[PDB]
């Protein structure tokens, strides 16, 4: 049961294919066109079915060349409105028909952000991008908006001729639009069956540069050269991922670097990963995000969570593979360092939510819960900790990687639950079932709070970070003079970040200590977004008014929710900046991403 979807479930009917024919209207901020769904009955005598929609205007529904009856039910909040379609002839089991729906989206579509020219790099043209995960595809087109259903798709997208459209699919040509010579039609094909949350579209002034045998980077012209360098490890990571996961089946692996309001670090859209431009550190230091998105090409896009209650299957396994890729590139001690950092992020989330909160369970129950509200580090890092614990229990990384590749092979092109995963784990490790029975499954999978057992972590790269954090924390005023730029001499950017993460866990520190830290380390000069984020949080939580305009600037000049949400919350919690924090949100909200605007407003109680 997919409690996030109002559509007929997969046991009743299933979409096999979507043919999308649409036009992007920047004057009206609407997409208008037809969604032709090829649907296969799973029941005898099927006479109706229901699709998910959200803020869509339906013009008509056509089957066998005739208009048919349909009805839109009452809106159910963030789930949207169910659309019931009256089939003209009762279908037998396995029979397939094509249902062609004429629709138009709303400018407030929660799947979409429409940007004016001023919100782009080039300042001449507008830009549109989508983000369907988890349940926003219904705000673009009517569909069974559940990851329990997989479908292929084709699309034809008409756009102003000076712009470029891309989708999560192989590019299948471009022509002038016969209905309007001021336009171009871009065509697409996704021959591999996917869940509809992986449908993606961007329209803008995009240019491309090849950076590997199967990878172009796409962005506005101003970002191309920098993106090419930043993500140059992409091919080497794909080769390692193929070694761990089996064949890459999607053809191309292209990258799209979005404008700064993109809400996530990345989105694993097939053939075309979307990334934040906050990855552009200049030194490739945030490339774990690329490794993560690459890994989703197996865990998530091939083996998929059957409902969003089982999101940890997607995310936990992906973090596990991510950390292996980075460990192959940079060493097993670095994999452990990153693993242990992730446990720290899990501590933070559990402390933030509260150790008994339902969203700290590994498997969650999203009945009446908006996935965007529930979203956190938990499925990522509690899922990873479980897998890392199991790795250690069952004989080490070589052995557990054998399981992972067998698991991907077994469930490719399928959608699964936590029970499916656990059943297969027991089947694969049939000779170690004694050891598996030692795991407290009920606590790991279903209980809130920190896991019942913490894995073992190599400390080599972490010790210097803890040591320095502890010096600052225990320092008194007469110790502040001993600190100096040389303290950071032998620390990588990853280690500087972890030093800040350790210190932030003990915040506030005294204002004088934070002033000294800027004096000796000049953190204000660091443009690395992960570093700058934690530094500004530490400054604001420690009540440094000088940091207020810096934090406001970072919160608004980009929109990755990982950074924007906690910066606004911190600024709201500081009495000196509270009124400005809400004013700034109020002023910006109309031009923010619709999901980000929603969540920041809830965070700020405005
Ligand atoms: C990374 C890139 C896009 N997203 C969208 C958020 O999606 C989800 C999906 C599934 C979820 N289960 C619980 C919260 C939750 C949130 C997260
Ligand atoms: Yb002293
Ligand atoms: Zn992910």
């Amino acid at each position: 049961v997919d409690t996030c979807s109002l559509a007929s479930p997969a046991s009743v009917c299933r979409t096999k294919h979507l043919h999308l024919r649409c036009s992007v209207d920047f004057t009206r901020r609407t997409l208008t066109g037809t969604a032709a769904l090829t649907v296969q009955s799973q029941e005898d005598n099927l006479r109706s079915l229901v699709l998910d929609t959200k803020d869509l205007t339906i013009e008509k529904v056509v089957i066998n060349g005739q208009e048919v009856k349909y009805a839109l039910g009452e809106r159910q909040s963030y789930k949207g409105s169910p659309m019931e379609i009256s089939l003209p002839i009762a279908l037998s089991k396995n029979q397939e028909i094509v249902i062609e729906i004429s629709f138009e989206t709303s400018p407030k579509s929660s799947a979409l952000q429409w940007l004016t020219p001023e919100q782009t790099s080039g300042k001449e043209h507008p830009y549109l991008f989508s983000q369907c995960q988890a349940i926003h595809c219904r705000a673009i087109l009517p569909c069974q908006d559940t990851p329990s259903v997989k479908l292929t798709y084709t699309a034809e997208v008409s756009v102003p001729k000076e712009l470029v459209a891309l989708m999560s699919a192989i590019r299948d040509g471009e022509t002038p639009d016969p209905e309007d010579p001021s336009r171009k039609i871009y065509k697409f094909i996704q021959k591999v069956p996917i869940p509809c949350y992986l449908i993606a579209l961007v329209v803008g002034a995009l240019e491309s540069r090849q950076i590997g045998p199967r990878t172009l980077v796409w962005s506005e012209k101003e970002q191309v050269e920098k993106s090419a360098y930043e993500f140059s490890e992409t091919e080497s990571m794909l080769k390692i991922a193929e070694d761990l996961g089996g064949p890459y089946v999607w053809g191309q692996y292209d990258l799209l670097v979005l404008p700064p309001s993109f809400p996530y670090g990345g989105m694993e859209n097939p053939c075309l990963t979307f990334v934040t431009p906050t990855l552009l550190a200049g030194d490739k230091s945030l490339s774990n995000v690329i490794a993560h998105e690459i890994s989703h090409s197996w865990t998530g896009n091939l083996v998929t969570n059957k409902t969003w209650d089982h999101f940890w299957l997607n995310e936990g396994h992906t973090v596990y593979l991510e950390r292996h890729i980075c460990g192959r590139l940079f060493g097993e001690k670095f994999r452990h360092f990153n693993a242990l950092g992730g446990w720290g992020e899990l501590q933070n989330s559990v402390k933030t939510f509260g150790e008994t909160h339902p969203f700290t369970k590994l498997v969650v129950d999203l009945t009446d819960i908006d996935p965007d509200v529930a979203y956190s580090s938990v499925p990522y890092e509690k899922g990873f900790a479980l897998l890392f614990y199991l790795e250690q229990l069952l004989g080490g990384p070589e052995i557990f990687l054998g399981f992972l590749k067998a698991y991907v092979e077994k469930f490719s092109y399928k959608s699964i639950t936590t029970d499916d995963w656990k059943d297969f784990l027991y089947s694969y490790f049939k000779d170690k079932v004694d050891v598996l029975n030692q795991v407290d499954w009920n606590a790991w999978l279903y209980s809130p709070g920190l896991p019942p057992i913490k894995p073992n972590y190599d400390m080599t790269l972490t010790n210097a970070c803890i040591a320095l954090s502890q010096r600052w924390i225990t320092a008194k005023e007469d110790d502040l003079n001993s600190f100096n730029a040389t303290d950071l001499k032998d620390l990588s950017s990853h280690q500087l970040n972890e030093f800040l993460a350790q210190t932030l866990q003990r915040a506030p520190l005294p204002l004088g200590h934070i002033k000294r830290m800027q004096e000796v380390y000049n953190f204000n000069a660091i443009n690395n977004s992960e570093i700058r984020f934690r530094w500004l949080r530490l400054c604001i939580q420690s009540k440094w008014e000088d940091a207020i305009p810096l934090a406001l600037k970072m919160a608004t000049e980009q929109g990755r929710m990982k950074f924007t949400r906690p910066l606004f919350k911190d600024l709201a919690a500081f009495d000196k900046s509270h009124d400005q924090a809400v004013r700034t949100y109020q002023e910006h909200k109309a031009s923010m991403h619709p999901v980000t605007a929603m969540l920041v407003g809830k965070d700020l109680k405005v």
